[PDB]
């Protein structure tokens, strides 16, 4: 209706669920479920003089648990890649997420992406901000985000990308 949806992909522990409810609660919990299979929750917005309301998905990263959050791929009008600066493997593994999104999601290399690298609190990193951001360019060229789900920094700014692209 007014109701958007996008989802949150990426390896297990780079921070999905804490970004979530960091953008909607503005709280960084540390005792957060450990959910097998999928999880969402809404986000009130107002665009435009309009009431909106963003539905933010995200899932279990394993990949034993694909059969479990594929079937809530559809309908998805976004897609935040996630990895987690502190963690390469975490970063190898982008490709690998996109290409899972677009083989179940069915929705075109205009699709919505946007790409949050987290954890930047983290002093400590694997991956640097310019290989990131190399990544990004060669890949779609999409929009890259380093964010902290834990001191907030730049994740209502990164979720609000996603809305421009997905009302754009
Ligand atoms: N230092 C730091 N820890 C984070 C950040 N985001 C999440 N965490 C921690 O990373 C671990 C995995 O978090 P989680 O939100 O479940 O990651 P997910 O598996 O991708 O959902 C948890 O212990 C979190 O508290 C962050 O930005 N910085
Ligand atoms: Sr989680």
């Amino acid at each position: 209706s007014s109701l958007f949806k996008v989802i949150l992909l990426g390896d297990g522990g780079v921070g999905k669920s804490s970004l979530m409810n960091r953008y909607v609660t503005n709280k960084f919990d540390t005792q957060l479920f450990h959910t097998i299979g999928v999880e969402f929750l809404n986000k009130d917005l107002e665009v435009d003089g309009h009431f909106v309301t963003m539905q933010i998905w995200d899932t279990a990263g394993q990949e034993r648990f694909r059969s479990l959050r594929t079937p809530f791929y559809r309908g998805s009008d976004c897609c935040l890649l996630t990895f987690s600066v502190d963690d390469s493997q975490s970063f190898q593994n982008l490709s690998n997420w996109k290409k899972e999104f677009i083989y179940y999601a069915d929705v075109p290399e205009s699709f919505p992406f946007v790409i949050l690298g987290n954890k930047i609190d983290i002093s400590e990193r694997q991956v640097s901000t310019e290989e990131a951001q190399a990544w990004c360019r060669d890949n779609g060229d999409y929009p890259y985000f380093e964010t902290s789900a834990k001191d907030a920094t730049n994740v209502a700014a990164a979720f609000e990308e996603a809305v421009r692209r997905v009302l754009a």
